[PDB]
């Protein structure tokens, strides 16, 4: 049988390393109550410009237009890999968003953002995004949903909201405010990671069984949809920063990142790179993720 | 606007009880890597009689057969009730009995029944329940009522007795105990949906009680207790939304409730 198949028995597992992913989250464990943001709002009142309010603002309003909502997709992985193992996969990323989604709720909450939050498609840049990952995730066919599965991944989980990320820890390292902020986007960056991850395997598992389904057509249709998310973060990357240019973070070092990142996760799936940024250009954010693990703990 | 309609925006949350259960679930998080079954093991093969033995390997395997599996009820309850605080609560049940599933898969590899859990459907008594449990489901009132409760409380009595009377399988006790307690929050998450939308069983489970001892009673515990402590929570459970028992014929089984409490922390 193949990976879209459905077996009855719950064990022996035919994918095993689902366990490793969802472990992982088992051990990353967290919920957003064990963190009090008083401070944080403290030194958002007091030690921050409006060039820098309005940053981490639009940086919280555009990760929560994607990730405050009812996910599915994680949630509903088993009805395409009829398998124990990615129900249960499924139900642990499933859970994670929901805690995900309480997190930013909190913090739109306790920043006074919720007005802004409903009317969020008011904003022209939000719209364009939500139009264009409405066609990227349209077949949300096993084939037309393994590329989905692709923009998945490489999007929702890699790279359409690790910029915005970066963002937000830029704060603490370089000005030290926003702590406990970025105490949760660095416990969310790893399980964003892990979500990541366990899409990469599946990909490869569909590949290792499936080689015929990498065609030339769907390789160009993945790149030359890529190509247009980077055209759309980059507008948002704008309207992030629409009050100027703030000291912590550049916007140019965000999208070279941003490029980064994904040529990253097709390598991992082996798909050719596109990109493919110099290390004078990806290294001004090599501190993500030694401050992704110095908020961690 | 009921319960069933589809409101699109995340919050404000209609049924913002729906954090309590969720936060219950989160607060007694927990994994069966946590535990080492090594003094279990050994208690097992040396201190416990084949009618022992028996009673604990039928109990696992009565729990297992409906919770070892894919339990596809809470994960979807979105698509039955279209609010962003169900679909966290389904998510936070769903996941929570994955951890269960892979708890119980622990507990037949630690004590070596996985053969006995693939032939399991061999059992009469096994099929009985697999055809009962098959037309009833075609919901979520016998779906509170069974799978969440009293359809694996008497089982979690007779393993948990061994560690009160005896003090063996103390870390098996530790997983039942968890798990009772995530049960109940089960329970009482399916009871709060039917209070917001407000004897074929005890036959059923006295064989499977008959079958669980089928080498001879214990003295742990007792078959005819079982099925006063299992009509106490029925009713019990049915307050919140039949079988009027005596208190000193239901009290022989009240501590387990205190049990359940001195094998969590
Ligand atoms: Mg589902
Ligand atoms: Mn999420
Ligand atoms: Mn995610
Ligand atoms: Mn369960
Ligand atoms: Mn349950």
């Amino acid at each position: 049988m193949s990976i879209f198949d459905k077996r009855v028995n719950y064990k022996p597992f035919e994918y095993p390393e689902v366990l490793q992913f969802t472990e992982a989250i088992n051990k990353a464990y967290w919920v957003h109550t064990e963190v009090d943001f008083t401070a944080d709002t403290q030194d958002f009142h007091a030690h921050l410009s409006l060039a820098e309010k309005t940053a981490v603002k639009n940086s919280l309003l555009a990760i929560a237009q994607i990730e405050v909502a009812v996910k599915s997709f994680w949630g509903n992985i088993y009805e395409h890999f009829p398998k124990p193992e990615f129900n249960g996969l499924g139900s642990t990323f499933a859970e994670c968003e929901f805690r995900h989604s309480e997190a930013y709720s909190r913090l739109l909450e306790v920043l006074g953002y919720n007005d802004e939050f409903e009317k969020l498609l008011d904003v022209p840049v939000i719209r364009r995004r939500v139009d264009y990952l409405s066609n990227v995730l349209k077949d949300t066919d096993n084939r037309k949903y393994m590329v989905s599965l692709i923009l998945f991944s490489i999007l929702i989980e890699n790279v359409s909201l690790f910029s915005q990320f970066a963002i937000l820890l830029s704060f603490t390292r370089f000005k030290g405010y926003m702590k406990n902020v970025s105490n949760i986007i660095a416990w969310i960056s790893i399980d964003e990671q892990i979500h990541a991850n366990g899409g990469i395997y599946i990909i490869n598992k569909i590949r290792e069984e499936f080689p015929d389904y990498f065609d030339e057509e769907t390789l160009a249709l993945v790149r030359e949809t890529v190509k247009d998310s980077i055209a759309v973060e980059s507008d948002i990357l704008d309207w992030i920063f629409e009050e100027g240019e703030i000291e912590s973070i550049k916007k140019g070092d965000l999208v070279n990142f941003m490029k980064f990142r994904i040529d990253e996760s097709l390598k991992q799936i082996n798909i050719p790179v596109i990109f493919d940024v110099k290390v004078e250009d990806y290294k001004a954010l090599a501190w993500f993720e030694e401050e992704v693990f110095a908020n961690s703990l």
